[PDB]
């Protein structure tokens, strides 16, 4: 083998959790140490559907599959999917798939981050309307994650390269 390359481009506002997605992802641990402007790119070697694949995985501050990223906890960075990182990447292109990913799974259910919220008047995003948001930008999946527990993390990847590898007929 011989493995198919896919290029994935990870973007969203600072501090939704783009670096420890992909390092947790990527190193299978959940990173309690600082990670130098040194790392700008992660690899990993994965089976998705019997098909070998190196997914390169580019961690922003030619893709063939962009993740946007909010967290599920701030919607200020959800605003901000649609309003800069949805046109930031179609301006560059019109037609590679987007997946829009919910980061910090953990902390939408979590009783100290929904007081916080609460305090500002805010709640966390919810499933429905993450989706609604994947609509509204045209992203073929809407889902959801925690690197820190790793819910929902391998699910994020498998679906951006099936992204690639299966596109749709129209
Ligand atoms: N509770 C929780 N915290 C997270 C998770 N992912 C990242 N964080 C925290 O969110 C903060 C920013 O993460 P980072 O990956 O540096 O965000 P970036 O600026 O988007 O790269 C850090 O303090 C992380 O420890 C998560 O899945 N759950
Ligand atoms: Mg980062």
């Amino acid at each position: 083998g011989s493995m198919q390359a896919i290029k994935c481009v990870v973007v969203g506002d600072g501090a939704v959790g783009k670096t420890c997605l992909l390092i947790s992802y990527t190193t299978n641990a959940f990173p309690g140490e600082y990670i130098p402007t040194v790392f700008d790119n992660y690899s990993a070697n994965v089976m998705v559907d019997g098909k070998p694949v190196n997914l390169g995985l580019w961690d922003t501050a030619i893709a063939d599959v962009f993740l946007i990223c909010f967290s599920l906890v701030s919607p200020a960075s959800f605003e901000n999917v649609r309003a800069k990182w949805y046109p930031e990447v179609r301006h560059h292109c019109p037609n590679t798939p987007i997946i829009l990913v919910g980061t910090k799974l953990d902390l939408r259910d979590d009783k100290d981050t929904i007081e916080k919220l609460k305090e500002k008047k805010l709640t966390p995003i919810t499933y429905p309307q993450g989706l609604a948001m994947a609509k509204e930008i045209g992203a073929v999946k809407y889902l959801e994650c925690s690197a820190l527990t790793q819910r929902g993390l391998k699910t994020v990847f498998d679906e951006a390269i099936r992204a690639v590898l299966c596109p749709p007929p129209v």
